[PDB]
């Protein structure tokens, strides 16, 4: 089992531990659970979903990277698929606060990127900051998203975000997790195509600047991120971050990053380039290439 | 009167117009009103503060810069001083969504930077996004801040941000607008010192990386911004933005920017440098210098 889970795992309940140990066994346990696993989990313990999710939090939080805060936050997004995706915050020393990733964004994009069509609920070990409540309201699940916090009843997003601002305010009709395909031709090597492919699924109704980032690991593994705009602009999820979320959740570490490509239009109104390299360099990867969309 | 106000002004009520015209007369009307002016305003019209603020919105919104959205948002922060500060959103073509400024952040930092000790209320022509509700909760006014929106009753922040996350969650005791002075020696030319001075008032309890940006205009005017962290990290106000807010509100335009300096520690965990130049270049200023704090 991935050491990141060591401690957490140890404070889990005996029957839960047993049910889990087989799954967590793999270092490369993908920080996710299929329906089937959930069911199994539910039988070995007498937990109901909600209780199960709360019970897994600490594992989701085990994946956090917080050199600054030291404030571990885990989240679990529940697919309409039955799959549960873990999420955890990340802070990058050498960059800016604007580069940070919240547990919630982590889980939701984990899910989105993985192909999930919609979420039903999300569970966090801490009340969501306003930045995340706003991030949440961009999804096709709307104000209905259900949110579970420890020691609280469940509530819909609408309750956490009264009189909310969202895509409708801007006359935006396509929501995050809705089906998208911008249609750019994939070209170049693998990495280039992984980037372009991500740019293709990007959510960018406000600025109309598609973008994607793909990261190649030592072992030739390839994690890629899609750009995700937000109505309030600022909470937008830059493409780099997408990739790093996957990369981390999945058991990898920065240093395993071999090379990275970024794809975008040259003439787009918004430009990912600088923030991408910068942060990437901050992480120690100077191998950045960019590919121009068309 | 600054053309930016032309249209707005024209749809104001006759008695309000009259009361205003003398003030708005100056191109360099500083997008702000002293107590005295407010009083005068109140007498010429029979308005009460709240109604007065709602009535001035469109002027606050006249100051917006929205090449992307085209979504003008104005805000008015009311000092405990009796001074009212205007605010408006800004979007920068060529940068990223994370560089955007919300009307609310604009007003609050307008006030903060101007020396305001605390706010009593804020009025916006649109419901605040979650990013701003979060930004608001960093102030020393806490959940008590009062918020006025058109067609709604007033409410405290707590109402817009139920079960909120904030500085206390991180054990942070110094709030934004509280009195701060990091104690760096001012040095170099004017610009350098303006930068350092700003770095000195910066709010950075989470990362501990002070920073400041000062901009010199053609005419030798100098606008400077202070760094403002936020508990949720992301909503943090980078130092550059500070300066540009003032610069815009005050009647200036990008192209009047002559040179700019940024001050920060070299070894800080967070680094403003890249985002600063980048955006600055995006705006057409390549004249960036950095000064190392100590
Ligand atoms: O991850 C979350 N989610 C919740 O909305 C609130 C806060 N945090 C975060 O937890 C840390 C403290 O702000 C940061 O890494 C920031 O991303
Ligand atoms: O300025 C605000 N304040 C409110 O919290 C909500 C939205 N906007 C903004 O208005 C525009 C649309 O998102 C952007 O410039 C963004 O900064
Ligand atoms: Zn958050
Ligand atoms: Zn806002």
């Amino acid at each position: 089992m991935h050491p990141r889970f060591q401690t957490a795992f140890a404070q889990l309940a005996d029957n839960l531990q047993s049910a889990l140990e087989p799954i967590l066994a793999d270092k490369y346990f993908p920080a996710l659970l299929t329906g089937e696993q959930v069911s199994s989990l539910k039988s070995a313990t007498g937990l109901d979903e909600d209780a199960l999710a709360f019970a897994l939090l600490p594992l989701a939080a085990a994946c956090a990277r917080t050199p600054l805060s030291n404030f571990n936050v885990g989240a679990i997004a529940r697919g309409v698929s039955g799959t549960w995706y873990f999420g955890a915050n990340m802070e990058f020393i050498g960059a800016t606060m604007q580069q940070t990733v919240h547990a919630e964004q982590s889980a939701i994009s984990h899910a989105w990127l993985s192909g999930e069509k919609a979420l039903a609920a999300i569970t966090v070990n801490y009340t969501p900051c306003g930045h995340c409540r706003q991030f949440m309201n961009e999804l096709n699940s709307g104000l209905d998203l259900r949110i579970h916090l420890p020691g609280r009843e469940a509530h819909a997003l609408r309750d956490y975000l009264p009189d909310a601002f969202g895509p409708k305010d801007l006359e935006i009709k396509t929501l995050l997790m809705d089906e998208q395909d911008h249609g750019y031709a994939l070209t170049g090597d693998a990495l280039s195509q992984a980037a372009i492919a991500a740019a293709n699924r990007s959510h960018m109704p406000y600025s109309k600047s598609p973008s994607g980032v793909a990261l190649e690991c030592k072992d030739g593994r390839i994690f890629s991120g899609s750009y995700a705009e937000n109505a309030a602009f600022n909470p937008t999820l830059p493409p780099l971050q997408g990739a790093l979320i996957l990369l981390n959740l999945k058991g990898y570490d920065y240093p395993d990053i071999q090379r990275a490509v970024l794809a975008e239009k040259a003439d787009a109104p918004l430009i990912q380039w600088d923030a991408t390299s910068a942060t990437l360099k901050a992480l120690g990867c100077h191998s950045i290439d960019r590919v121009l969309l068309a």
